């Protein structure tokens, strides 16, 4: 019924045979056949299907109200599988500030295979309509985006995509199925870096894909079986396990996010704050209309590089590392860590200033995270 | 020094920090940075590099006398990564009876990205020379091949590839680094389905790639990081562990292979036997010149489908399942299990008769495997 | 600082060497020595010490404000290790309704080794004073107890134990270190079945022991190394991982517990309810004084066996299985599952009626758990 | 039929449900019940029984020709469980040079519980007959023993034990079920540190017990369930996996053992060599009559401590670490590492000289191990 209950009881995460209340880990590559072609339970080769992976696939399908789930060895493997629904000569529209790994896969791997790519600012959906070519076959959006949390209208993107015969795809990593369900809004395919919130514990690299479309699912299965970027059984198990606490973790993260944003907006050493909960944020109304909560990623400006480094050194509970969606609160400086290859002037123009800090809020005590960040800001 | 010693002491499979005599399992996605950019031990994100995966990568690099190792989520993910060294418009020569999954990846995924593919019978290397187009960039060979164990001259293929500016690739799955080292013979890239002999225990799906070429390695690393078909840490650990007994397993398998072949050639219910150890096998001399032993895969003809099914039912120690390189001896009928989509007449023309049986010899007692197969054949 | 923060940042759960933000899994039995006796990082044999186990041991030591942690293969192995601090001829006082496995270990294993056992109702601590013999060496209490949740004054028990030279032990399983810290109240040794709340996900069987006493710790280490009931590295890792969400899980469980108890007290088909939050519960004041929250175990009476079985069948979100502290809400009937060997009349006298139901509240949605249990009760 | 076949096909190591050719890893603590008491497949709580552990238990039962198998968290936990078949006042006869951990468990833990212990030199079985008291209930022998490889007549010990009403126990760690089957010779209980040869890869700490006696098995099950030193599922899986190559590993180890002993007997820097294959070794005939091969543990004398340390430093392929039965060849100096607490004069009297070296032969190349040890000895 309700979400926290569905997290526990939705999908197949028990063993029908023994009754084990957790999914067994099928550390196996192949399966006995009783007669040639006769498969006891539908399994014949683990690359094609593995029962632990099938369990996590059913979880993501259930959580996104889809029919089909697919587990990949990483988020970018999920993205690559989805892009491989296209042919040489096909064209993709992506939101212009799409994830660096996504940008790099598309512009440096798949353009060598004749996939044409255009980045457009989808915060105004009519941009999509302008960018559509006769060869356009896919519309790929993250919302909210990294690191400035730009919001894109999911329902309108789905309508545009249906009208123009496009496969619509949403990278729902930042929101998780707990707050935002793109398939409910008309999108064809939803994907996740389960490396982030879903696994939740910084100990799995994994991607998950869900869809309700039987032909898209058949094609995704074929691509998974042929290019073989499958998630292994141990990681599938740890994914199923981490997802159990998704709702509790996201809700704690959200309480902390609200309070941290109040602090940041009040602090003199902080200039701009980027997060879809702020009412002056572009498409705040759209986000509230398509999501029931918030990502834990917040970005904000301090003065310069020296202040950002000082902030990192002075916090006790914000940890300097890559990635997001940990139980630990994570801190980073995009201009130095994710966007350093970009010329300084283009970083400035895009808003990636030297003192732009990104925090990923964890599940520590709210008052501790607020006070720690505030005292560190006070050292500026 | 000697191979069985190198299997134990080659590569990095201990923990420098604690002294643990086995590789720790780094079930982790991200790593603390002491200062922005400062990585304690070179790790920053597990998709990019993980220390357990790095350990198995160093093992395969060492075993193939290469400089660089790469671990993928499956053999076909390794193959796909290697194929992605090419661009739209490039052309690949493969041996004509290449592995079904390889055939399907190339002809159904990568041809949609403009990769051009030609299958040629490489048992005569001048066929390669005839097939070379101005657009040809890669030469990809398995030797021996599945299911008829056709042998291709590795050294001559490497020379042809160097002369014509081609990346040469060998799928060394069937022989393993224990018996055949293509990089020693001039090949650019060697790959494996570690799902088979290397893991050895039917409990890992994995691919491994090794090369000595720094620029090819840099490109492979970039492809791995961008398309993300990485092997996870638990599977990397089980791979390192299974490789320890590779030499013992392969040698037992070889003793059994020799004796089983004597039996099969003597038996009246068996027609043709396919294996590179038989002196009348095409390129027997070539195989002996480029390998120090034999694959455990043998194929042989019985009369028809009914005799093949009876053979399977009557053996006590040959197990009906997909895959090869298990500790168990495996048995299959290609015409029904791997080549059933092919019209009957083309199967006959290629030698995939209804009574063509493939066995993958395991590590059971030699006399037991010989006697069991013989008594089952006697029931025909 | 605050508890939810300490759960994340307390103890050693990262890799100092690589910076991995999670504890590496040292699936290893032995360690290189650089010179005879020279241990790189203090490890020499995994039974004696393993770095993943050491990590979980430091977590439990930190969470209980102790100095020393010990991880065992199960809760009853932890209990057995602690009991083995005694000699033949020594005497133990336990609370009279102690856990069945504990009762059985003491009365059927350790009495054969000359350990003398007396069960006393410790809800009045002067009972302890009466039961003390010249040979008494240990006082062992659970609070609250199973299945009727009897509360024992921890601080007074510790004082009595100090005055009389007794080792005091608390089985803190039901409360967890998140709500109750017996070492802070003078107790010598605190233990847990980490199989329940601490692991939290029904996928580890494990025991944990913490103490601040250096000589007790030395003796426990000696017993662990000699009788060898050690927790393995994979289970230690899953324990560390499950503990991260302990606070979030316990707080959700507590919100649901409060609401479920309101429902149960109002319902006509329910007679008595047993839980330390009810103000008429014996030693309610004591529990509130020594704990900051509540166990998720509740017991309550329906009419008879048929009503209890009907309750189980009619609930959608209460699962029939053994154990407690899952993410799933669990339901059981003690008179049939844990106390069936006891004669019916003695069960009645102890309050284990045929319609005594025990629920272990999970982390499902509060309103769903309340409504589901209520509609099931309405079917009576 | 034959041993190498039985290693592969004996016991239950597949999944009946899916057909998985390896035992699934049941990382689980509890099991759904369909009705109260109704267990789908006989499982209800993982401490009591776990299906992965049950799989490894069936393997050890099969390999020792017993009926019942038990997996413990370590070898010393197996030993402790077996000793707990006794009561206060009972008496045990052990062989006088029994394993240090065994000696310490008995003389420092179980004597505090009133178990009486006598060490006797069982190389003459009439010593047992002299040592038997009216209170003696158990006879516990290792053969061959550590570090001097003393051999005890198993069949005669079993007869003596039957005549006098004693439970007979053999620690069969050094020989493995591959070469020596004490239950076939009348012994009641056989146990192993599976930490050594059976796991075989230095990555599991585990104990295994097998018996054919239904009442002894019932008592062992009760002790396991009450004191809880159970092996976890991941370690049970790695045990099942390592056992597959037991025969191949032991046979390689034996070839190397024969050749190394020839070298050692010929070398001038080596005095005495201890191994049951040497024909002048005490009870050589007995060992050959009760075993089909040899342990990989060899001990031999060099001049002094300085020569032993030099030997260790000069070998390339002998690794200094604790434990035995690795794939690596291990080297140690008992007088410094396992027997250092013993006064020097008593070490001399027992034969534990300062230059007594113990090697545990691994699976490296035979010629490499011989040559490496010989060149190191030549540096003396
Ligand atoms: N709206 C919902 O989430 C209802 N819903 C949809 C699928 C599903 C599975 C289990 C449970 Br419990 C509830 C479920
Ligand atoms: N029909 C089935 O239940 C098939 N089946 C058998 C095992 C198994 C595990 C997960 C999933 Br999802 C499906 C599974
Ligand atoms: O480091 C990386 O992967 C590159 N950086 C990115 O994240 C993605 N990206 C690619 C081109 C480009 C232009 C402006 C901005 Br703003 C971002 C851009
Ligand atoms: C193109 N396009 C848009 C939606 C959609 C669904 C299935 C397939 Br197949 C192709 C599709
Ligand atoms: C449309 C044809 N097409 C393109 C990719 C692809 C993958 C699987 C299947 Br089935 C069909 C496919
Ligand atoms: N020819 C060989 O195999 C020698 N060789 C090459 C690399 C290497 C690593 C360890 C050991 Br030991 C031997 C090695
Ligand atoms: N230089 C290094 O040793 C870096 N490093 C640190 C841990 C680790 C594990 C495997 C490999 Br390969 C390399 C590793
Ligand atoms: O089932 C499969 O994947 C198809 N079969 C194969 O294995 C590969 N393959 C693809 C075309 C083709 C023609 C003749 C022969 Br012979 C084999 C061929
Ligand atoms: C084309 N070709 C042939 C060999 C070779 C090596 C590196 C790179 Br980059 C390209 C290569
Ligand atoms: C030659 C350019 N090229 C094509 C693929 C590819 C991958 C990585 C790098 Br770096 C360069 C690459
Ligand atoms: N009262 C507390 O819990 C404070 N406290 C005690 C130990 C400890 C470790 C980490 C953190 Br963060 C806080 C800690
Ligand atoms: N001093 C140390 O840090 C020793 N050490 C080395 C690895 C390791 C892991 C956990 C713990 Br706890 C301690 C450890
Ligand atoms: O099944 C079991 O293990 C036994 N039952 C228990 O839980 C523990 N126990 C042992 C004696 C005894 C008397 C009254 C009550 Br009330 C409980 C008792
Ligand atoms: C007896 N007793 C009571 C407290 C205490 C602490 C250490 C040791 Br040792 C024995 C103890
Ligand atoms: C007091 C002596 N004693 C009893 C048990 C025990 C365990 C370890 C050490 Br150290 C000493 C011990
Ligand atoms: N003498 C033997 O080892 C025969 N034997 C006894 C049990 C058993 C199980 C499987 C196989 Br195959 C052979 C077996
Ligand atoms: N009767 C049975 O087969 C019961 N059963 C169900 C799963 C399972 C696993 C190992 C063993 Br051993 C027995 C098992
Ligand atoms: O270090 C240890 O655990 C002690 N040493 C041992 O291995 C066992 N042991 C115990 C008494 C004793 C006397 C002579 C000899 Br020889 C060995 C003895
Ligand atoms: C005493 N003793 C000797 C053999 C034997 C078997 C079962 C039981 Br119970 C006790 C035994
Ligand atoms: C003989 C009585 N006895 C002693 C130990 C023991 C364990 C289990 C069972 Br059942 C009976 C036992
Ligand atoms: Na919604
Ligand atoms: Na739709
Ligand atoms: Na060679
Ligand atoms: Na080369
Ligand atoms: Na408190
Ligand atoms: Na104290
Ligand atoms: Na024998
Ligand atoms: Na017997």
């Amino acid at each position: 019924s309700n979400k926290k209950t569905k997290l526990i009881h939705g999908g197949h995460t028990t063993d029908d045979y023994t009754g084990a209340v957790t999914t067994p880990i099928y550390q196996t590559s192949t399966y006995l056949q009783d007669d040639i072609g006769d498969l006891r339970q539908g399994y014949e080769y683990s690359r094609t299907a593995n029962p632990t992976r099938s369990s996590v696939e059913s979880v993501i399908a259930t959580l996104e109200n889809g029919k089909h789930g697919f587990a990949f060895s990483s988020g970018v493997a999920a993205i690559s599988a989805v892009v491989m629904l296209l042919d040489k000569g096909d064209h993709i529209i992506l939101n212009s500030d799409v994830y660096g790994g996504t940008n790099r896969a598309l512009t440096k791997v798949f353009t060598r295979f004749g996939i044409e790519v255009d980045f457009v600012d989808t915060t105004h959906t009519d941009s999509i309509v302008q960018a559509i070519r006769p060869t356009t076959k896919m519309l790929f959006i993250e919302t909210p985006s990294n690191p400035l949390l730009r919001v894109t209208d999911i329902k309108k993107s789905a309508e545009i995509a249906k009208e123009h015969g496009l496969i619509s795809v949403v990278d729902n990593t930042f929101m998780t199925p707990y707050y935002q369900n793109p398939l409910d809004l008309g999108i064809d395919i939803v994907l996740h870096s389960a490396t982030k919130y879903l696994g939740g514990h910084s100990d799995v690299v994994a991607g998950l894909v869900a869809t309700s479309d039987d032909k898209l699912a058949e094609r995704l299965a074929f691509i998974s079986n042929s290019t073989g970027g499958i998630l292994g059984p141990q990681d599938s198990y740890l994914l199923v396990r981490g997802i159990k606490t998704l709702g509790l973790r996201m809700e704690q993260i959200n309480r902390s996010v609200i309070e941290i944003i109040k602090m940041l907006q009040a602090h003199p050493a902080v200039q701009q704050v980027f997060h879809p909960s702020i009412e002056s944020h572009l498409n705040h109304d759209v986000h509230m209309a398509q999501a029931d909560g918030h990502t834990g990623v917040i970005a904000f400006e301090v003065k310069n590089t020296e202040s950002a480094k000082q902030l990192i050194k002075a916090t006790s509970y914000y940890t300097l590392a890559e990635s997001l969606g940990a139980v630990e609160s994570l801190i980073s400086v995009p201009a130095l860590m994710t966007h350093a290859s970009i010329p300084a002037d283009i970083r400035a123009k895009e808003g990636i200033t030297d003192g732009l800090v990104r925090i990923s809020v964890g599940i520590e005590d709210t008052e501790d995270l607020v006070d720690d960040l505030k005292q560190a800001l006070d050292t500026l």
